[PDB]
Formats: C-alpha cells, sequence, structure tokens
C-alpha cells in the first residue's frame, strides 16, 4: 500500500523537498522491485510451509509424485530468499538506494538456475496433480482441508505452484522500468541495462526449458498412441517436431446432399509443425493413422455454403494433401460447429505460409490456454493481435513473442498512438 515515497523514513529525511521527478521514480522502482519480490517469496513459504511439508497430503502420494508435484521447489525459496535479502540490506541502509543493478545481474547470471528446473518441469507437475485430481480420493480429501486453512488466504494450490513461472516472466519488466528511471545516471544505466539484459536471457531459458520438455513428451505420447499399422510407416519421433493443433472435426462427402445431425461420421487432426496426420480415434489412448502428408504439400480453404432458391455443414473447409502417405493426391472435407475453430484449423494448417502497426490489445484477466494453439496469458499483458474471429484473438505477446489463440473477452484495445508507440520501443529493449 504504501509507496516510497510515503515511508517514514523518506519523509522523515526530508530529502523530497529537492529529489528530482526523476530520482523519485528511480527510487520507486527499486521499491517494488523489493516489495514485489517479498510478497512473492511470503506466498512460496505458504506453499512450502502448507503443501510441500503436509505429512498427511504425503501420504496420499507416492515419492515420484510429490517430486513432479513440488520439483525443486525449496531451490527456488532459497534463491528468492537470498535475493530478497540482498535487495533488502540496500533499502535498510540509506534513505535513497544509489542502485541494486549488480545485485539482479549476479542473481540472475549465477544465482536463479533454479527457475530453468523448475518451469522445465511444468508439463509433469499439470499431469501429476490431472491425475491426482482425477483419481486420488484421498488427495483430494487432504486438499480441500489444506485449502480451507487461513494461511492459503483463499487461494488454490495451483495458484502457488505458478508462482515462480509468473514472477521470473515479471522481473524483466520490472528491470526495464528501473533502465528507464536510470536513464539521467551514465554509469548506473549501463549496469541496468546489463541487468535487463541477464534477466531476459535467464527468462529465455526457462521459456526454452519448458517447451522441450513439454514437446518431448507430447511427441512419445502421440508416438505412443498414434497407430500406423494399415498406412505406410512414419517415424514419428524427432527432436524438432512439436504439436501444433489437434482436435475433431466432422467428415463430409459431397456425395450426400442429405446430411444428417446424428451419427456424423469424424475424422481427428494430429497438426504438427511439419506434417499433418489424419487418424480415427478407437480410445482415449489409441488413434489409427488413416492418411498423412508434409506440411509442405497441404493446401487448405473454406467452402461455400449451398447455392440459395439451417445446414448440417456450418463451417465447411477442405484439406487438399498434394502427397499423401502413398505420394499421390487426396482431399478431405471437414465441418467444424465453430467459426473460430476453422480459422484456429485454417491458420495452423498455413503455418508454414510491419510490426508496429499491428493492434494492440491489454489483457484484463489471467487466461489459460486449453489447448495447443493457445497461448497463457497474465494480467496486463501486452499482445499484437494477428487475427480476430468470431470472439477470438490470434496475438503475439509482447515481452516474449509467443504466438496463439486467446478469447477476446480477456483483453481490452489500446487506441492511444502514444501508449501503442511506447509498446513498440518496450518491446526491441526486451527481446532477445
Amino acid at each position: 500500500q504504501l509507496t516510497w515515497s510515503q515511508l517514514p523514513e523518506v519523509l522523515e529525511s526530508g530529502v523530497l523537498d529537492t529529489l528530482s521527478t526523476e530520482e523519485r521514480k528511480r527510487q520507486e522502482a527499486i521499491f517494488e522491485i523489493l516489495t514485489s519480490e517479498f510478497s512473492y517469496l511470503h506466498s512460496l513459504s505458504i506453499l512450502v510451509t502448507e503443501f510441500l511439508q503436509s505429512r498427511e497430503l504425503r501420504a496420499t502420494m507416492t515419492q515420484t509424485e510429490h517430486h513432479h508435484l513440488f520439483s525443486n521447489i525449496l531451490d527456488v525459496m532459497s534463491a528468492s530468499q537470498k535475493f530478497f535479502e540482498a535487495l533488502e540490506q540496500r533499502h535498510k541502509a540509506q534513505v535513497c538506494v544509489e542502485d541494486i543493478s549488480d545485485i539482479l545481474e549476479d542473481h540472475a547470471q549465477h544465482h536463479f538456475h533454479p527457475y530453468i528446473a523448475y518451469c522445465s518441469n511444468e508439463v509433469y507437475q499439470q499431469r501429476t496433480l490431472q491425475k491426482l485430481s482425477n483419481s486420488n480420493a484421498a488427495f483430494r480429501d487432504v486438499l480441500k482441508e489444506i485449502e480451507k486453512r487461513p494461511a492459503c488466504g483463499g487461494l488454490p494450490m495451483i495458484s502457488f505452484l505458478i508462482l515462480p513461472m509468473q514472477r521470473v516472466t515479471r522481473l524483466p519488466l520490472l528491470t526495464d522500468t528501473l533502465c528507464l528511471k536510470t536513464q539521467g545516471h551514465p554509469e548506473r544505466y549501463k549496469a541496468a541495462s546489463q541487468a535487463l539484459k541477464a534477466i531476459s536471457k535467464l527468462v529465455k531459458q526457462c521459456n526454452e526449458g519448458a517447451h522441450k520438455m513439454e514437446r518431448t513428451e507430447q511427441i512419445y505420447t502421440l508416438n505412443m498412441q498414434l497407430d500406423f499399422g494399415k498406412v505406410k510407416s512414419l517415424p514419428l519421433i524427432s527432436a524438432s517436431r512439436w504439436l501444433l493443433k489437434r482436435g475433431e472435426l466432422f467428415l463430409l462427402e459431397e456425395s450426400s446432399i442429405f446430411r444428417k445431425i446424428a451419427s456424423r461420421p469424424t475424422c481427428y487432426l494430429f497438426l504438427f509443425n511439419d506434417v499433418l496426420v489424419v487418424t480415427k480415434k478407437k480410445s482415449e489412448e489409441s488413434y489409427l493413422v488413416q492418411d498423412y502428408a508434409q506440411l509442405d504439400h497441404v493446401q487448405v480453404r473454406k467452402l461455400e455454403p449451398s447455392e440459395p432458391l439451417s445446414s448440417s455443414v456450418p463451417y465447411p473447409f477442405q484439406v487438399n494433401l498434394l502427397h499423401n502417405s502413398e505420394g499421390r493426391q487426396e482431399q478431405i472435407l471437414l465441418s467444424s460447429d465453430s467459426a473460430s475453430d476453422r480459422a484456429r484449423w485454417i491458420t495452423a494448417l498455413t503455418y508454414k505460409e510491419n510490426k508496429g502497426e499491428l493492434p494492440q490489445v491489454e489483457v484484463t484477466k489471467a487466461y489459460f490456454a486449453k489447448q495447443a494453439d493457445e497461448i497463457t496469458l497474465q494480467q496486463a499483458d501486452i499482445v499484437l493481435v494477428l487475427q480476430e474471429e468470431d470472439g477470438w484473438l490470434h496475438g503475439e505477446r509482447l515481452r516474449d513473442g509467443e504466438t496463439g489463440w486467446f478469447p477476446e473477452s480477456f483483453a481490452h484495445s489500446i487506441t492511444s498512438r502514444v501508449a501503442v508507440e511506447g509498446n513498440v520501443r518496450r518491446m526491441e529493449r526486451l527481446r532477445v
């Protein structure tokens, strides 16, 4: 609640009568890194004390599920603690802090490695929590009782578990502000800028580690679930292959003009960065491959409604395989029941095929990706809008360039020319 300029010691010092507005803002920038770190650290200690160290919660699980659920949270808290303590000694000693950029650079270079492992483990933490929630009744009961405890402040365990990912991606935003408010001081601007590069590099290797682990897990899970038995064999395992989109679509057949909305045939698509696989789903864990084609040899287009003078084919489109699993040509006629669904399929299928002029939007509430083509967004994230369709936006996040779909409901336009131009400049400052 109290800002730096409101602290009793700064008021007592009388420094405000002569302090420049830029040095004031720089002290506020330093202060906000300090208070936001403590608030985060305090939340981590609740996670550790109430969940990680719950004997009763460990008894519902195995040692392997506990490792995947909590990972190296103790190392994350310890690095946060040593970082906060360094900052707090600078704040305690002087009314006006000369600098913290050496602390930021040092810890981002030499002490924040546990963030990389924690972020990289996200896929397994999610799968472990899903399985425990779905199939472990004792876990659900103990978890429910812990969350009623006042110490949790009404928040569920999952919101504590993702705090390190949220924290690390906020440090470059806070360090960038500090750089801006340090421009009046030449040698400390250099140090702040070095700090900005170091922290941005750390966030990058966090982001790359989580992507590698999730893609590796998916390629192995899908290599097992996808049955190539009745088509020419296609090794699905690759160190570079990742899933763009998956989902069920209704099969159309142009030989029928009298289509029904009951017992509609389906197929199930797995679209990877370099290959489209067409399947029929046989169970949750098994899809029988019908055909596939290199993405390079896929074309797509919308199909037109029937000529005049309610359609069982609401939003149809057509996929042409120019060179399918037998080296021959095939077409697939598909229908989704949503306009935005069709648009997302077409966008993913044209994956293979100026930034200051793009519309910008600001995220009003957090959004958590539910599908491979969606993007997880934090409140106040800035997003460059690449496409809009039927309540869904396709955007590039400003801070890191991640791209995906999210509901338009979760953001509001930025129309100010000065803000829009400002966000663009912040973009190269932040990008690696």
